[PDB]
C-alpha cells in the first residue's frame, strides 16, 4: 500500500511536470509578446 | 533500476526548479510593469 501511494505521488509529480511544461510554453508566449511590443 | 528512476525524478525536479526560477523572473518583470503603471 505504501508503494502504491508512492506511485500515486510520482504520478502527481509527473502531472506537475506537465503543468510546468505548459507554464514554460506560456512563458515563451509572453516573451514573444514582449518582443512584439518592443518592435 | 529504481535508483536510476529516482535520479531521473531528481533531474525532473531540477528542471522544475529551473522553471520556477524563470517564473520568479517573470514575476519580477510583472512587478516592474506594475510599478511603471503606478508612475
Amino acid at each position: 500500500q505504501n508503494e502504491i501511494r508512492i506511485l500515486q505521488d510520482k504520478l502527481n509529480s509527473t502531472m506537475k511536470l506537465v503543468s510546468h511544461l505548459t507554464a514554460q510554453l506560456n512563458e515563451l508566449k509572453e516573451q514573444m509578446t514582449e518582443q512584439r511590443k518592443r518592435r
